[PDB]
């Protein structure tokens, strides 16, 4: 189930998505993650932003106490939110995520999003006129404090999320660079297959990590509800009939076959169990290219509110 990272560590190819909109009680974060560990997920993806590291952490700690796993067997990811991009604030944010988790280390720590916001207790601080209180932080600086987190052994591996190509290049080109990003976690599914970005990532030994791989939570205002529903796709449905699987499984399996590490969120016990069956069938080259034909360039997570500053990552082609 694993891919070797460029820092020598191993990342399982299928990960469990822990985000659910806040209308869903956080108690389900805990139940769901235990079920995911139980169903066989070994890679668990969260963030400070998701406001669930207490529950996800307990979940993980719970499955260790009952003997179902040891900590060595779990790959846990957290992410540095945008109000702690200032170097001095990077270590304390990771430490805060760990105290909440009640874990000594994270397996992977990402720069969640490349646009910095004003420090403070507000998640997305805005003025009363209109806009987000953007901050001026050198990402190359932010990264260096992220590397210090690897040196301190708080994070076993480090990487980025929602970086475009120039931003990845930027880190690669940085004088003094200690560690490459192990990964770039981005939106990827058959309506936005990220081919160019995926190729660039492979040409530089960076794991692309597909999120919203099942077509997103569709939570407003983060997703246009007029957007097409990925899992209703006729071809994904056909391939599912043909393989006696589901459109979800087709869509997950697509990513495994093109060397993409794939996340799937589910709080449903059935669909949690179903999702691990990505390791029990496979697609033909002809099928896989059928799925390449589904490319719509429909980006579910535009993150428009962050547009404006130069580091808004989706202005560039890729
Ligand atoms: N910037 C970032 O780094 C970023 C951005 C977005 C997401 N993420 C990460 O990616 C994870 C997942 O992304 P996401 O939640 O946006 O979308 P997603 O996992 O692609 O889509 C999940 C949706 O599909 C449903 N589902 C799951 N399994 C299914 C199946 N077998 N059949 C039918 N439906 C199924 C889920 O519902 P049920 O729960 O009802 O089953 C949920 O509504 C998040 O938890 C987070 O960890 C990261
Ligand atoms: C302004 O809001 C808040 C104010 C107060 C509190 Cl108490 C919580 C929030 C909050 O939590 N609001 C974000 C809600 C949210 C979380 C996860 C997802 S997600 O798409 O599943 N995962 C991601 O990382 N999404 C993106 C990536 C980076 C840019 C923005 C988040 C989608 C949306």
């Amino acid at each position: 189930q694993c891919v070797k990272l460029n820092d020598g560590h191993f990342m399982p190819v299928l990960g469990f998505g822990t985000y659910a909109p806040a209308e869903v009680p956080k108690s389900k974060a805990l139940e769901a993650t235990k079920l995911a560990i139980e169903a066989g997920f070994r890679h668990i993806d969260s963030a400070h932003l998701y406001n669930n590291e207490e529950q996800v952490g307990l979940a993980i700690r719970s499955k260790i106490a009952d003997g179902s796993v040891k900590r060595e067997d779990i790959f846990y990811t957290s992410k540095l939110w945008c109000n702690s991009h200032r170097p001095e604030l990077v270590r304390p944010a990771l430490e805060r995520s760990l105290k909440n988790l009640q874990l000594d280390y994270v397996d992977l720590y990402l720069i969640h999003f490349p646009v910095s916001v004003k420090p403070g207790e507000e998640v997305i601080p805005k003025d009363e006129n209109g806009k987000i209180l953007f901050d001026t932080v050198d990402l190359c600086a932010t990264w260096e404090a992220v590397e210090k987190c690897k040196d301190a052994g708080l994070a076993k591996s480090i990487g980025v999320s929602n970086f475009n190509r120039r931003q990845l290049e930027m880190i690669l080109n940085k004088p003094g660079l200690k560690y490459k990003p192990v990964c770039n976690q981005v939106e990827c599914h058959p309506y936005f297959n990220q081919r160019k970005l995926l190729d660039f990532c492979k040409s530089k030994d960076i794991v692309l990590v597909a999120y919203s791989a099942l077509g997103s939570h569709r939570e407003e205002p983060w997703v246009d509800p007029n957007s097409p529903v990925l899992l209703e796709d006729p071809v994904l449905c056909a391939l599912a009939k043909k393989h006696k699987r589901t459109p979800a499984l087709i869509a997950l399996r697509y990513q495994l076959q093109r060397g993409v590490v794939v996340l799937a969120k589910s709080y449903n016990e059935q669909r949690i169990r179903q999702n691990v069956q990505v390791f029990e069938f496979q697609l033909t080259s002809e099928e896989m290219k059928a799925i390449d034909g589904l490319n719509r360039n429909v980006r579910y997570l535009t993150l428009d509110i962050f547009a404006g500053p130069p580091n808004y990552p989706f202005s560039d082609e890729y």
